[PDB]
């Protein structure tokens, strides 16, 4: 029932994601010189360094907010992909499955702790 435990849990999950080779295209903001039309398709860029920095700045109130930004990394990859078989998009699908498998207990524990706090 620790209402604050999600933060270290998210730091550790981001550390695992940075170790994953599948995260390399998503570790820093997309390079507009490499993809000059990126902002014509993607309204809200997002990347894992921005997520980590937002967390470390104390600018996430809950793991749901972090999870919304990580899911935006994956939906941006899906929106920008020219093909469902592209290399970078395939890396995002595997990384998304890994992320969803690990974030589920973080979200459940947080929501349970908050419900206990408000009982
Ligand atoms: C990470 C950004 C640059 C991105 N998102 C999705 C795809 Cl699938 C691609 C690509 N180059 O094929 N690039």
């Amino acid at each position: 029932y620790d209402i604050q435990a999600w933060k270290k849990q998210c730091e550790e999950l981001l550390n695992l994601i940075f170790q994953c080779e599948d995260s390399e295209p998503f570790r820093q903001p997309v390079d507009l010189l490499e993809y000059p039309d990126y902002r014509d398709i993607i309204d809200t860029p997002m990347d894992f360094a921005t997520v980590r920095e937002t967390l470390e700045a104390g600018n996430y109130e809950s793991p749901m907010e972090l999870c919304k930004d990580v899911r935006l990394i994956f939906s941006n990859s899906k929106a920008y992909t020219p093909s469902k078989r592209s290399r970078i998009y395939s890396m995002s699908l595997r990384l998304s499955a890994f992320f969803e498998e690990h974030i589920s207990s973080v979200l459940s524990d947080y929501k349970s702790a908050l419900r206990f706090h408000k009982r």
